[PDB]
């Protein structure tokens, strides 16, 4: 009885960017509009970004009240962590409560935590924090992932596995938060991996519960998670670089993700499948979601694996509605891969497919994979 | 069936600070000569502290290189980065190598890694570094345990546990590393909570192989590793506090916390024991690994269990000699109880008994145990 997903919440900020007026914003608000150079560039990653709105808690008040956040290098982690620390559980809260009421049993079932975040770190954690948000147990068993990235949104379904399979009775309220005001940064030619990030990086969270034995007439499976593995793309170190500095978290990426994704795709698809049945083709057979850190990364799966169009469509539609939120991304995609399953009346949640795969990709480059299968569209 | 613990080793920064000669040293190369009154403070919390020296990888030069580290607030969280995303790794790196060599299987068999430390955060990770460092293989399955403090000891083996029993032939390498530059702070009479940590803190790694069903004489186990449960001990949220800032990583500690700690441990030892048998236990039939966080958290655990003399001895002997050095600790006082079993003859690793007990306790206030069961010395 493998553990399966019970349920899956999301929320984000409310605070709607549309991306054809956040150049404007961006290089109004810091203060930028000369670079007329940067613009064009920015302009450029815009339109070739497939994001078409973010939510994120940053307002522009929140900015000129805390200048420092858009001076490249100046001091500003203090305030950064201020703010994130506080508002990561909060959002994870809302995600976490949507979870709980699809879920349908009382918060004293929930057994184990596992709190997810690259965008803020404390001690006392953010785990902590959500326990006294929602009143969970206190001796709830914990895992507090910080600063892994956006790989982990597979990760957490991985450890979620092991503890609800492993402990009899578990349930697992796995919540993954992002808020990106701890990687906001101002423009210079010298760092334009920013004007990526800028583009891309979004706020959200998502919130799953999992639990082997689903309880009949309660408890009703969406997803069974069958199988994961991770591993590192060879000589690609450089990928994705986040040090957590006196300036905030700041970042780099290499233009060579997404080919370093496509070189390796096959590779990490078939050696994931060989935990499963020994699939090595006929990739269109499967659903997907598929981390969207950029869009050259979708496009680059869709390519090396043959894929048809429309298969990564729930992919890009979360990509366009609300861009890349790191971790929790990807469980939005399962959670909106659901929700289309309903309006189309397909059989099952995974767009009427029985198999399907998840592919968190983030710094290593580390790649992980959670082989599922769908689930019966029921009560 | 139950994971067991395969291998334990440790490690140390090279550098030995005597705690008789610690007071000196951090007066003088601080520059605070001047404040006799704080250095009064300073020399009672060291007589009371019970630990007698500690390694550290901080030196003088670095300060000197580096004086914004024992400047009160100064902008410093950069510098110590540089130096603990670097050596925590490395430190891990020498207690892994340890371990595997008491395992005796290649580094090849080794199939999951947990890396836990509060010393520094980056990505990648030091997970990522410790891989490229041992050579482990790239599709590792790995769990990166960053600013959780001291209950993790314990924590780390839960998680362990959790994924060598679900995992069939899984071997999980557990490393634990603390280099505490970054928790390093000047002295001010607006924290005084500075100069507890500045006598009880100290650098240091741990090793851990975990799987189930050890090979039969390939492997052997050292500790059974049987239930675990983890707590938040009430209406302490502000006993052991870690802020991650432009100043380094800032801490504060409530005088309260070995209350709370004794207040406590009769029922989350209860509680964690009935997960294993329905029969009262009797402490005193226990051995004890229990997280040193300073000398009054032993006395509490002591007092309220009603142990006899003597029973936490292996946990007294290690802070002693290493200090408060986090989530490691734990496990230099298993292996320090291995250590004087055989030197003793006992017939099992947990001072000849049956049935034991790790105690992490760290922010929350949290509290982490694990029961273990002890093996024949083999
Ligand atoms: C960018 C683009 C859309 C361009 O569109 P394209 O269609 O590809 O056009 P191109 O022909 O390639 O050139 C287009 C023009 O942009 C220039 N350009 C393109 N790339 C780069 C570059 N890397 N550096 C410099 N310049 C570049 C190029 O030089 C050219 O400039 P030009 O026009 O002036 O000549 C496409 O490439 C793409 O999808 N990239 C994949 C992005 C990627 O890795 N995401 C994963 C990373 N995740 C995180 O870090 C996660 C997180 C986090 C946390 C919490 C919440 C949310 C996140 O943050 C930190 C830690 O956690
Ligand atoms: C601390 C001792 C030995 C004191 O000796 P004592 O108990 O025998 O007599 P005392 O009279 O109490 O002390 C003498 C004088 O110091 C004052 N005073 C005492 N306690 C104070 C406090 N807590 N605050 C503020 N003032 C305090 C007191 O007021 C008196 O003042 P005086 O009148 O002399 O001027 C003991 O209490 C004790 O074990 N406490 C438990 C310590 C504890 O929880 N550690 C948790 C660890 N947390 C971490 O995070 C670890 C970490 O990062 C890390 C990361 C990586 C690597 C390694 C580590």
């Amino acid at each position: 009885q493998h553990a399966k997903i019970l349920a899956i919440g999301t929320a984000n900020p409310p605070n709607v960017y549309h991306q054809k007026d956040y150049p404007d914003f961006l290089f109004r608000v810091t203060k930028n509009e000369h670079r007329t150079d940067l613009r064009e560039k920015f302009d450029r990653i815009c339109e070739k970004s497939r994001t078409k709105k973010r939510y994120l808690h940053l307002t522009e008040e929140m900015l000129k009240a805390n200048p420092n956040i858009y001076t490249y290098g100046a001091p500003s982690l203090d305030v950064r962590q201020d703010i994130c620390n506080i508002e990561v559980p909060k959002l994870g809260q809302e995600a976490a409560l949507k979870a709980i009421k699809e879920w349908g049993q009382p918060i004293s079932r929930i057994t184990h935590l596992i709190f997810c975040t690259a965008s803020c770190v404390d001690m006392p954690g953010c785990d902590f924090q959500l326990i006294k948000l929602l009143g969970l147990d206190p001796s709830v068993t914990r895992t507090m992932i910080y600063e892994a990235g956006c790989y982990a949104g597979a990760t957490v379904l991985r450890m979620a596995k092991d503890f609800a399979e492993n402990n009899k009775g578990a349930r697992v309220l796995v919540v993954c938060a992002e808020i990106t005001t701890v990687f906001f940064h101002g423009l210079t030619d010298t760092h334009l991996d920013i004007l990526v990030g800028q583009a891309l990086f979004a706020d959200g969270a998502s919130a799953v519960i999992v639990g082997a034995n689903p309880e009949p007439e309660i408890e009703r499976p969406l997803f069974e998670i069958v199988a994961c593995r991770q591993t590192i793309l060879p000589n690609s170190e450089h990928g994705v670089v986040v040090n957590i500095r006196e300036m905030g978290f700041n970042y780099y990426l290499s233009g060579d993700v997404p080919k370093f994704v496509g070189g390796n795709v096959v590779d990490f698809m078939t050696k994931t499948f060989e935990k499963v049945d020994g699939k090595k083709k006929d990739w269109n057979s499967l659903f997907f979601s598929v981390h969207p850190g950029g869009p050259a990364i979708v496009d680059q799966v869709e390519e090396k694996l043959g894929l048809k169009e429309g298969k990564l469509r729930a992919t890009r539609h979360v990509l366009s509605e609300y861009g890349n939120m790191g971790a929790p991304t990807v469980h939005f995609i399962l959670d909106e891969m659901r929700n289309k399953s309903i309006e189309e009346g397909k059989t099952t949640t995974g767009e009427g497919l029985e198999w399907g795969v998840v592919i968190g990709i983030g710094p290593g480059l580390t790649v992980e994979t959670a082989v599922l299968r769908s689930e019966s569209i029921r009560c």
